[PDB]
């Protein structure tokens, strides 16, 4: 199990109950990837199905949303392939033109 913190910023928290910060328990045994986390967020934390398209496009985070792992850009860490450790913080920030 890995315990991580997710942050939804830039207005994104509107589809996650208007709550910016979330403490997520991943029951999956190591290795647990950011891909697994995203899968979990989509199937368990988006309470209106029609909102999934805001977060996801193509089994992947929708361009315009900036993803950081512990305050570093996820493209520098393997994106979905990054392996989660206890205490990690994953932040997703909606932007206008950051595609």
């Amino acid at each position: 199990m890995v315990n991580v913190k997710v942050e939804f910023l830039g207005g994104l928290d509107a589809i996650f109950g208007k709550q910016r910060v979330h403490k997520i328990k991943m029951d999956k045994e190591d290795p647990v990837t950011v891909g697994d986390l995203i899968d979990h967020i989509v199937s368990t934390m988006i309470n209106n199905p029609n909102d999934v398209s805001i977060f996801i496009e193509d089994d992947s985070i929708r361009p315009g949303i900036i993803t950081l792992i512990n305050d570093t850009d996820w493209e520098l860490e393997g994106e979905k392939d990054y392996i989660l450790e206890d205490g990690d913080i994953i932040s997703f920030t909606s932007t206008l033109h950051g595609g």
